[PDB]
């Protein structure tokens, strides 16, 4: 079959990223799950915004907890939203603002799955999804092994595997062909299907590096990933239809995707 | 065929490291090429010697350029040898000198090739090198990119692949499938059959690190250095037969061995 379809920042190329907009033109695009970032205001309320500073995407400043969930929602975080080729911003006069989780999850149907990439975030999501009855739908992630670890310490969330460890296991299996550490039962795993690192070989004085662009979703490492286990896998950073194919080919149960528009073509 | 058996350090665990008498008795075990780590005196003679400080293996301290060559050849390279379980330091009483390259060159056979692990240590090399004839029967080989730069300036020298290039290569293959950069005609490389690393990726703010051993060698691997090329390739650190017995699948065109008296088995 084929891999899910998720919108990555509810589809960062199609429409304002984060936003409700976004999110109800990505569930009409046709994709399967809905990718969210989620910071917490000053006073507690989860809301979706990627970026550490107000600035990158709206027309205030500051990190998101500097301010109230009433002075974020007042925020346009299509201020600097451009369409290639387009000149301007089409969003400044037709302002897109910074929704809460909650109205984030409310504007998704009750099929679609959300993960959400994230103290007091972690306990204040976590009372967002169990008011809602959002957490049987909704995987947190993050790729923090600090952020994970909390996550988990919460009744009722469901988790994805660290980064540290899915990290681990790849180049595990890229570079010695060992499915170690063991999977994880049913997590959701995920990872880049390119992604530049550093190696390191340590000397007796001095070290030796290579930069390299590891490309570690393949046949095997998905299958030791998935074997006996229940694990799902994501590909992140899936843009090109030759990721897509890779993706299809391999079995990845779910691609992240920038554009849902795009995405479409991609299952006709 | 067989891989060639070279000498590590002319057989360290047989016999004293680097001594006339390991390799005199490597010859006699039947090995195909002779691995020596070589050093310069104060005085600009090269001598073989691999730790940084005299103490680690000899009666004297210190580095080896603060000593005179006459003052090294004094000096008991068995010091510190030990055979496993027998007690004590055998050699303590029968004494096995620090030697010249040159009186190394001259316990080799005229067949023997000979890979000399390394200002002035690069000149004075070249001119040992120059005198005896042995240029052509000796490769230079450094893990310092800087050190391969230098002995690729010497007139008549011929020169490994610097470590960068051969481990570069190596984990493009080993990540990303791709042989690059291009194989370097006619050159000697090598690298360890298993090899501690770590990978290192970066975030927005932090990074994410992994260690793992990495073996990179494979058929694979090894056709991306040598077809239409002329490299050879040397596995190094191999030790147990396991170790020999992937060399010889693969095809790898030298194995870089502690005890040639343990290799000599696994040729019958
Ligand atoms: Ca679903
Ligand atoms: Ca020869």
């Amino acid at each position: 079959d084929d891999p899910m379809i998720v919108a990555h920042r509810a589809g960062t190329r199609d429409f304002p990223e984060n936003t409700v907009l976004a999110i109800t033109n990505a569930v009409a695009a046709g994709v399967d799950g809905m990718w969210l970032t989620v910071q917490v205001s000053s006073d507690g309320v989860p809301v979706l915004y990627r970026p550490s500073d107000l600035a990158t995407l709206t027309d205030g400043a500051g990190p998101v907890n500097s301010k109230t969930v009433q002075q974020l929602q007042q925020l346009n975080a299509g201020w600097n939203f451009t369409t290639p080729g387009v000149e301007g911003h089409p969003y400044r006069q037709r302002a897109t603002p910074i929704p809460t989780l909650e109205q984030a999850i409310g504007a998704t149907p009750p099929d679609m799955t959300l993960f959400l990439d994230l103290q007091p975030l972690v306990s204040a999501v976590a009372q967002v999804l169990t008011r809602t009855g959002a957490a049987g739908r909704s995987i947190v992630y993050s790729t923090n092994a600090d952020i994970t670890a909390a996550a988990s310490r919460q009744e009722g969330l469901q988790v994805a595997e660290s980064r540290d460890v899915t990290r681990q296991r790849l180049f595990n299996m890229a570079l010695n062909h060992h499915c170690d550490p063991q999977p994880d039962p049913g997590k959701w795993a995920g990872f880049e299907l390119h992604r530049d690192v550093t190696v390191t070989e340590e000397f007796t004085l001095g070290s030796g590096i290579s930069a390299v662009n590891a490309e570690l979703w393949d046949e095997a490492s998905v299958d030791c990933f998935r074997s006996q286990s229940g694990m799902k896998v994501m590909g992140f950073a899936v843009k090109t239809v030759d990721d897509y194919r890779l993706a299809h080919k391999i079995g990845l149960d779910a691609v992240l995707v920038d554009s849902p528009l795009a995405a479409q073509q991609w299952r006709h």
